[PDB]
């Protein structure tokens, strides 16, 4: 078994804090000092990529693959996801990612980020929403959208659904709200990127009269980076979701070390709160470390060109993929386990409610117990 | 400008007749550039064989790919075309979301369905659906039910695997006094439902079935029609169109060994769209030649990229009259300015009850 295990890191725009977390988590692994916990050294090579440019993506990918990385940690968005996941699959290279989990059932992709679909439906059922607005963009896939629409027609809900991902003129957000008023809409499910939730909540405020008696369910694990203070001061109900428990001892010990870090070597550590994707980035290193300690323990002998059409041995990379998907470890995002398609399984999503009465953790959700209120 | 234009053909399960229509439409065009193609068959049950199919076609160096997707292979196939700038031309269901580099031969059906629910003043009905043609119709029904305060009882039936279970759903709907059905399912599944409607008895007279599927001519609705039920269907092929008759006349005369499904089954509308795709392709490449764009190979992961923009634009710019009527596309590759014919079959008889287009909406005769 090699002394050093090298991995790739594919980063994009606006993954600066995650890149620092990736660097800090790898460092933490390397320091120590425990023979059993650190039986090899973890190296990496990092490329930045412009997802808007396909050659930029395949280029970054081939660079890594052709250095002989044992795995690639990385990000994708809607433009690059298919290229990136399809090539990892064709080349049998394990891709570990905090990005939105793929709609398709795919191989060689370890998805650090848990599905939100189950938790949202359980909560809609809990609140008994049978009439509501659903504002959505498509940056995290079509899985929530399709489940909502099917639930709506099957359950006789009245869902007014509006796509808002292509909106650039913030005025348009205003008009849509006014249009929702004509249907006496008080309840909004917002399935959008954080940045876009922020823009919508700013318009609700600028517009006025859309806080008291309103309820906004924010379908995004990035709950902590959402700016909702002004909406909350107006009387609104807000529901959100998180997978990082600030009371968790592991989250705590990570945070204490993390906020001391220098802003030049680790940008975004001191000037912004820890994004949940930075926690998922940390936990990815735990998963990788654990997978590879396992392979080492089994005396596995870990074994081309960046080309699709020419072949690829069937059993290649299978050993690593399995080792990654069989891990059960406790991280900053709780219990971490994967199913055969690399999806988080047996995970917990914490549910938060903000009301004029105050702000609190209102329960938790898991696949077996569904929503448990507290 | 090359004399020979090469295209790929990506064929699936249950596209035999379309494959024969493809080969024949190309032959007709060839018998001034010449059309070559290479076929790959595809299994969509893996996100893997899909990537493999597209990559093989891509490495041959084709100028466009004619082919099919299903709900499973759709995102991966169309995404590859968009990323590698290779135009995909297809009779498959039009994509729910706006995509680039996908020319969709098949027009949206939702406008026509809504226009007709209004014409009939349906306010309470059953909505049976599978998701094999996307969510576009389902979403438009959801929206319209809210907008007009409809009382829609909706059941998903795509996953039903025992035909007996369809009788059970129909009975439940009887307890709700349902007489009006909107069926948004594959043709095969529609045939199964109508067979269960018949077997059940007493569900013809008094009932009205609106069949949301452009494969109207493949629906077996004779027994149901003899019982007194109302049926409404939709088509995009006019069998009285000279061009359709001329194609058919030569097509039924092909030997069954080389052209399977021409003699033992009526032309599917998807086979007509397949013929129309060759029309669109031939016209697009006449444009590019006229523009003096030169179109004269590597691996998926390695200029024919730079030309893709122009090919895609030529395709989407064409206007041609085909077996499916006027053919034009918008910036997202969706049919535009198309006509849908509406057929109703009553106890009084069967007839084209009018046509629907985006501007006039439904125009009864
Ligand atoms: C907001 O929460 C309150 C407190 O439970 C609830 O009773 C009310 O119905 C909610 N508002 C809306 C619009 O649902
Ligand atoms: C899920 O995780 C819990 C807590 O980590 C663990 O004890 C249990 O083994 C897991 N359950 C299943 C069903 O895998
Ligand atoms: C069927 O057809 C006639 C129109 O000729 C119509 O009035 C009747 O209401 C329709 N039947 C049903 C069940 O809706």
């Amino acid at each position: 078994f090699p002394n050093t295990i090298s991995i790739g890191g594919l980063f994009m725009r606006n993954t600066v804090q995650e890149h620092s977390a990736f660097r800090f988590a790898v460092q933490l692994y390397n320091t120590n000092q425990n023979t059993t916990e650190k039986p090899f050294h973890l190296n990496y090579h990092v490329d930045h990529l412009d997802s808007s440019n396909s050659f930029s993506v395949t280029n970054a990918f081939c660079s890594q693959f052709s250095r002989g990385v044992y795995a690639i940690f990385g990000f994708y968005d809607q433009m690059s996801m298919n290229t990136l996941t399809s090539f990892c699959g064709a080349l049998h290279t394990s891709f570990v990612t905090p990005s939105f989990p793929t709609d398709a059932d795919v191989q060689f992709v370890i998805q650090m980020r848990p599905a939100l679909k189950g938790a949202i439906l359980s909560l809609l059922s809990y609140y008994k929403w049978e009439k509501f607005v659903y504002l959505y963009d498509t940056e995290r896939g079509f899985s929530v959208l399709q489940a909502i629409m099917e639930a709506a027609v099957q359950n006789n809900w009245q869902v007014t659904a509006r796509s808002v991902g292509n909106i650039k003129d913030v005025q348009e957000f205003r008009r849509i709200i006014e249009e929702m008023d004509r249907r006496q809409e008080k309840r909004y499910l917002i399935d959008c990127e954080v940045e876009r939730i922020n823009t919508i909540l700013e318009q609700v405020v600028i517009l006025g009269k859309h806080s008291r008696g309103y309820h906004y369910m924010l379908a995004n694990l990035g709950f902590t980076d959402i700016l909702l203070e002004r909406v909350m001061h107006g009387g609104a109900n807000i529901t959100g979701f998180q997978i990082v428990n600030n009371e968790n001892p592991m989250v705590q010990q990570f945070i204490q070390r993390w906020v001391r870090l220098d802003e030049r070597e680790f940008p975004e550590a001191k000037n912004a709160p820890l994004k949940y994707t930075s926690a998922l980035t940390h936990d990815a290193i735990l998963v990788i470390a654990e997978a590879f300690r396992y392979l080492r323990r089994q005396r596995v002998d870990v074994s081309g060109d960046c080309l699709a059409n020419p072949a690829v041995p069937w059993s290649q990379g299978i050993d690593i993929e399995r080792a990654l998907k069989m891990v059960q470890v406790q991280g900053m995002t709780g219990n971490i386990q994967f199913d055969t398609y690399g999806r988080r399984t047996n995970y917990t999503i914490d549910v938060y409610e903000m009301k004029v009465s105050g702000s609190r953790k209102a329960g938790y959700w898991n696949e077996y117990e569904r929503f448990v209120p507290f």
